């Protein structure tokens, strides 16, 4: 807390920056004058730059800490619920009883979506990826809920965040269900957020469907684990479209292609199929299907993660609801001793124990998801499904901040004026 | 190198940076490793941070001036077209009649949307505000045209980026004519990039359209005078989603929608309300909306601009567009001069010389667009059509940069880590 | 209680219309198109013809003008229920949703 005093600046002239500094993690140098002054830094991806204060979750990645509004993800995992974690992560406290209580009224209240949306899914394509339908969907959301997007009023945002909040599940379930042909299912109070979840993406009008309490217990921890993570791709992406005016619908649906980016990227994409497909208990283990691995896309399959340094804090409390969840459903599981092979060369080989390519949270999440029966196709839209509520968070914070909408500068390199003659006659 | 040397980042040992300059514009200071150094700056607005390198497009403040790849718009908007612009902003060069007419070519032939998509259309409400259905739409293009969604592959962009600029006349045509109920009208594959709009959107099967070639020409200037405008921040938006790897369409919805944004509040359009609810001189203006507008009400109507000092370069040559229009049309504009008194306040009001609040290019847009029978409910969508090709291009630039991912970093001042207790139940 | 249900094609009538238009034009508008479905009871000079459009008209009105309330504001039909009153069923229809079961105050 020394040197926070203060410190300078000065290539021609004299000028006296301040050291801010956080409640966790280093100082920063206060330059919201230098633009005035006429001194502009130049940071090509805000590396270096830190855009700004936030309450909301603190990471400190190389000793792979995580706190959303000071509350470690461990306890949280193991001892909340992903409702009373959307509680906390939006109001900064643990609800009261009586408080918590209404916040689940409410949230209860509007899961239903207007059947007119509804008929929205009818126009996509069956054979469309899940997750371009649940982008498409909720960038429509605009074209019927015209009456909360002015995000200038308070009351406004405090809607449109329980719209999100309440209706993204009943979204999501009826992307798979339109990508399988089995008709919707309406939500029920009756159930839990998790509960409700799996019954809508399960469920068929043949027979009523029980919800297992393991199988839903782990649902609910794969939700609280996702919640939220401080800054990032997606994150930014909605602090940005949201500073610009764009209303609440529209930033999440940014927010969601941003998360699916990395998906369809490419090299990335293609190395998803190989490990989905090759696996016949003789290319996974004698290191055969990893045998092959030009393309990294690593942590994309759940292995290695760019913050945290030695291990992702959110992996511990799924691996064991991986174990649980595995051994309740029994044996059914031989091809997922692929599993327990490739954790196994990721703890045990030189290359990923040297290029630290650990499993991160989302192995766990994808093995817990497929032994439940989900397709791949839907991982990153039940995890865009539960990131939601930090957007909302990041969002709703970017707006009480100042409402300063951001215009970053341009070096510019290009051509210096020159006059313009056509060389075409068409 | 003027007021800047070398700079010295002083806290405990005297920091050199390096200053860099740019063709044209202010030089800035490099920090790029200063977080490689536990330094790192405090700038939430981005007051003095310079998010990238660009060569697209330039603009000057304080001069009026306005540069796209070196060329003046003013030369631009009189003698250039539309596509011949795009292909500059895109190319970086003005074209020869061979890669004019090879562009042409391309883009004519991908102008028709999947019918698939006109299903999508039909879904949305019949009073659905046009730009909304066209954020709707947009977003929901990557589930279809699913074959050009690898941002990281030169041909995919490439063909993105010609399905996009080929397209978005064909949607926001197709958005107005929805909202009225008339049916949608195909590309005209010999009609210019303006009229074949006009036709689009004002065509009818009960008899041929007659494309004015005022008319069209006054079209393709208000497309010139919206191609681009630098690091505002709908780009700001795109370049941001972008750089997480989200697929192009995704990104230019989000550019839709950033665009539309700050038009959402009530005070927004209550008072681009009686802008055009009203049309008599002595109503609108005298002793009426001097005070009668409350919030913004000014910057909504085409008056000011905080990237201008004193006047707006893309409203000269609009303005002399706009005396042609009127003259032409005759019986479709005279009703019309309130827009003189409208001006004539904004020159002499002391309340208007006082805010700087000047006739930009917008005013003189809407007159054009007010007079040639456009819905005011379409003006924001026809400027986020024509700015498109710019959003593309810095897109492109940015993914030229190598996909400079923008992810900016927080200043954490909420609770220290604190353990959690949960008493209630749910 | 016989007759209570709509033709479900009749029931597409009402996707037809805007879910913005007045719930008494909707209501003029489907009671107009019954004689397209309902084509074998128009003979007014028919005496069992009478009988049975009556049974049809004083069935089906609820029915009709609890749809128009639910697509007003986009939410799915509720088909009549035997079980409850002439007036309980009304209610029923105008207000219950899938989420949960209606339960009607006496
Ligand atoms: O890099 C990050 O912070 C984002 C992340 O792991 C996640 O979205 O699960
Ligand atoms: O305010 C800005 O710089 C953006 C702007 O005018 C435009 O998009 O035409």
């Amino acid at each position: 807390a020394d040197t926070k005093a203060k410190l300078t600046l000065d290539g021609d002239t004299a000028v006296e920056l301040d050291v801010l500094k956080g409640t966790l993690g280093q100082d920063v140098i206060d330059i919201r004058t230098l633009g005035s002054k006429g001194v502009f830094t130049f940071d090509p991806g805000f590396t270096s730059t830190t855009s700004c204060e936030s309450k909301i979750t603190f990471i400190d990645g190389d000793e792979g800490i995580l706190l959303h509004r000071g509350f470690p993800i461990d306890q949280l995992a193991t001892d909340s619920n992903y409702l009373e974690v959307c509680y906390i992560l939006l109001n900064g406290e643990k609800p009261t009883q009586e408080q918590y209580d209404e916040f689940k009224t409410t949230v209860t209240r509007h899961t239903m979506i207007h059947e007119q949306i509804t008929r929205l899914f009818h126009a996509f394509r069956r054979d469309s990826h899940p997750m371009a339908v649940m982008c498409g969907i909720t960038g429509a959301l605009a074209a019927f809920y015209h009456d909360s997007l002015d995000v200038n009023n308070p009351r406004h945002r405090e809607i449109a965040a329980f719209r999100l909040l309440s209706k993204m599940p009943t979204m999501a379930a009826m992307c798979y269900k339109y990508s399988i042909g089995q008709p919707f299912v309406y939500p029920r109070n009756d159930l839990s957020y998790a509960g409700n979840f799996l019954n809508m993406m399960f469920s068929t009008p043949c027979e009523p469907y029980e919800v297992n309490p393991i199988l839903e217990r782990a649902m609910d921890r794969i939700l609280i684990l996702h919640a939220d993570h401080e800054q990032n791709a997606s994150t930014s992406t909605v602090r940005t479209a949201g500073s610009s005016g764009a209303n609440p619908f529209a930033c999440i649906a940014a927010g969601i292609a941003s998360l699916w980016g990395p998906a369809h990227g490419g090299a990335n994409e293609a190395a998803l199929k190989m490990l989905e497909e090759i696996g016949k208990k003789e290319n996974i283990p004698e290191f055969v299907r990893r045998a092959k691995d030009k393309n990294d896309s690593f942590r994309l399959m759940g292995f290695g993660h760019r913050v945290y340094k030695n291990y992702d804090p959110r992996a511990t409390v799924m691996r064991e609801t991986c174990h649980e969840v595995l051994k309740e459903l029994g044996t059914k599981d031989d091809l997922l001793e692929v599993a327990m092979e490739l954790e196994n060369i990721a703890l045990n080989d030189p290359y990923f124990i040297e290029k630290k390519l650990y499993p991160n949270v989302d192995f766990y999440s994808g093995i817990i998801l497929k032994a439940m029966g989900i397709p791949s196709s839907m991982f990153t839209v039940i995890f865009a499904m539960a990131r939601t509520v930090g957007w909302i968070a990041h969002w709703s914070e970017m707006h009480s901040d100042g409402m300063k909408i951001a215009r970053p500068r341009q070096l510019y390199t290009g051509y210096e004026k020159r006059d313009f003659k056509s060389d075409i006659k068409r």
